[PDB]
């Protein structure tokens, strides 16, 4: 198993730029991994988003400097209209992504247990 709870990963979800996030357990399947292999991630930032991500869309987070290669490869690897599916980041989205980056670098400087304490979403 490539990742475990509290791992920081870049996650690619169709329709969004490559986004900092954390491996975490799904609130109602109480699992962080499964075979549909997928992993469950919380996306960092002010929106409390979460998703199941195929491992091929998951890259271990080292830091913001990985963003350019991720973005450029993903549009490089596209089978023309597929390459076009690579759209701009508005000012509002960029600030939301910059927020998520700031959380992810904080999280990366604590331990897995401190960042699990600080960043795990609270559910009903
Ligand atoms: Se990853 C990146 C870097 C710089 C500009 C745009 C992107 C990007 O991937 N944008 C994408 C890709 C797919 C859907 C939407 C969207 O931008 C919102």
């Amino acid at each position: 198993l490539k990742y475990n709870v509290g791992d920081l990963v870049w996650s690619k979800v169709s329709g969004y730029p490559w986004w900092p996030c954390m491996v975490s357990a799904d609130p109602l399947l109480h699992s962080y991994t499964k075979l549909k292999r997928q992993y469950h991630v919380q996306f960092f930032g002010d929106a409390p988003e979460r998703a199941w991500i195929f491992e091929k869309s998951l890259v271990a987070f080292e830091g913001e400097g990985q963003f350019e290669k991720l973005c450029q490869e993903s549009a490089k690897q596209a089978p023309a209209e597929k390459i076009k599916l690579l759209k701009p980041i508005s000012g509002k989205l960029r600030a939301q992504w910059e927020m998520g980056i700031v959380q992810a670098e904080e999280a990366a400087s604590m331990s897995v247990e401190e960042r699990k304490a600080k960043f795990t979403f609270l559910y009903v």
